[PDB]
């Protein structure tokens, strides 16, 4: 297998992701990625895209590559830039929930990160300061975001 | 492009599809289709597999010749082999349904099929008379049966 | 990911099967596979289908599934239905080679076999004795076969 | 069907892209292509990779969307960005044809090109004075090229 998925989308490990280049606050981005859809084919909408979430370091490290390797000219020797991922921080540092539902199973947060709690928002910080491990931000910020389509497999029981 | 498919399964234009040589009721035939699923990763079940529907010329084609190859020494001079689809006729000839919702959009029947309703049931009737297309037979019949794994497309606004 | 594979063909590990039902030699079913190919786009074949090859348990697993899948009222208490696969024993036992030359790096031989050397050829036996491991057989034995399509990947150094 | 891609890749129409963000001269950027190939499970090598060719008017279409949500901020009001594609232009104007060998059966040129030949080499112009239709230019000038992976289709006769 590769991993199939649709034009100017990027399989790994047999999910589809894209980089957006608008710059949008938190619940904007996540609204952005519900857009694309996985429907059945009699009609019924059966889920939604999400912001990124990460489950392991290898799909830690091809998510940096692909933002680093799509924006070469905005890497700064800071956090910059900063692309939303799917993560909420919430009333304590023990609430981290991805927007997607699956488990917080990965720790790819920079040393020190998150300590903008309560109610902060995960990004990769993609910058020569953090290369790529991730940075949590007030949800007002406006920036690039990685969309994931439905995450869906066969059940063969 | 080709179709994505698990082991055991065959793929024809976005669906995968698998024959089965038990023989079942109608009834039991599609509760043997729906131990197939889709599921989140998140591990939400989405949606159930289904006798398999038909809706177009190139799909009938498909399914006949899955059928014709994969049981070449029961083809007879007649309607026999005989395999379930997922068609239900209701009340009346012009009540037709398919299992998983899907529309009835393709006519596949023999000339002169339905003539069993009220609530028959359809299958392929793979013998030299019939060459694949519908014959409507009574439901507590047992045959062998094509199954559908959930059919599911990305929507991509 | 799943594998893809075209129409009637079932896909395991990145490669893509289908069994073939009428009976034929050794010789005559690997002549068969390779009618089957895979050529580039502007249309320079490449390569060549044959007869399968077998490189782990699981492989071995999947294969004697979709052959007992596939002939279940021929499965017997002893080593019928045989079933070809591409590999030739030569002029001792330790000669063995895949007809696509890929590494004899599993060994899935039922024990004692192979025993009909020199020069036999080895089949999955899918009766209840073998449960579909491998018995040597003569090349003259007309058999049910499986084909593998090319096996291809790209490299991306 | 979708297109199945390797990661960081991406699909359309059972061939994958990829935009590469350094700048290099015609022949180094169709170099850098041929680092990609195909080789078969066993290790022969079968196919090399190269600067993408266009087919359609779809493709044309699909390649300039890839360049321009890839690179939101070099567009400019004329040609720019240029990005190499696999055309060459050889002694005449009509002497057309792609490294990887397909056929000119699409014409992508922005009225008036080409016009800087012999031996001039095409790129997608994505400036909105071209809006992604083609320039050819002098081969010695160094810009981002979209690569294509080997394309490849299995033959079932
Ligand atoms: O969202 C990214 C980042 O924003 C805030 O930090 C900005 C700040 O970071 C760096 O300063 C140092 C250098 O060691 O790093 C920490 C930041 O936590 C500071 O204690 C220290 O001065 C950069 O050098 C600065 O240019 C930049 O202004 C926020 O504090 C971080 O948690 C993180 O969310
Ligand atoms: O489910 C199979 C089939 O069963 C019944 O027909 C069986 C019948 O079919 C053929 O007879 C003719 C053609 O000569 O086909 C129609 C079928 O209705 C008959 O009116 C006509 O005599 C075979 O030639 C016969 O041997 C066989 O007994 C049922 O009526 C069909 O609708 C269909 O469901
Ligand atoms: O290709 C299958 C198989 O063919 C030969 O064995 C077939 C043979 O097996 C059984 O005979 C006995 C029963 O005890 O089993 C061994 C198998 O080696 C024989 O020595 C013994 O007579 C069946 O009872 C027979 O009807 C059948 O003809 C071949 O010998 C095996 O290596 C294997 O290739
Ligand atoms: O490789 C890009 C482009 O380079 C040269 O054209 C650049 C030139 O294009 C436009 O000039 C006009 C406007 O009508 O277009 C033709 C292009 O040949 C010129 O004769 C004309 O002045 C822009 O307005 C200019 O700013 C820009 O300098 C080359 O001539 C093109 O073939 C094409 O290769
Ligand atoms: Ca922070
Ligand atoms: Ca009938
Ligand atoms: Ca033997
Ligand atoms: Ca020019």
């Amino acid at each position: 297998c590769l991993t199939s998925c649709p034009p100017l989308w990027t399989g790994f490990n047999g999910k589809c992701f894209r980089l957006f280049h608008n710059h949008l606050n938190f619940d904007n981005a996540e609204n952005a990625c519900r857009q694309f859809g996985l429907a059945s084919c009699s009609g019924d909408e059966l889920a939604t895209g999400h912001l990124a979430s990460i489950h392991s370091a290898e799909s830690q490290a091809f998510l940096t590559e692909l933002v680093k390797t799509s924006l070469p000219d905005l890497i700064t020797g800071g956090w910059a830039p900063q692309v939303y991922i799917g993560m909420k921080v919430g009333s304590t540092n023990s609430d981290q929930t991805w927007t997607d539902g699956s488990s917080v199973d990965y720790d790819g947060w920079v040393s020190g990160e998150p300590n903008n709690g309560p109610n902060s928002r995960g990004a990769i910080a993609a910058g020569d300061y953090s290369r790529g491990f991730w940075a949590d931000v007030y949800s007002n910020n406006n920036f690039k975001y990685i969309c994931q389509l439905p995450c869906v497999h066969y059940t063969l029981e």
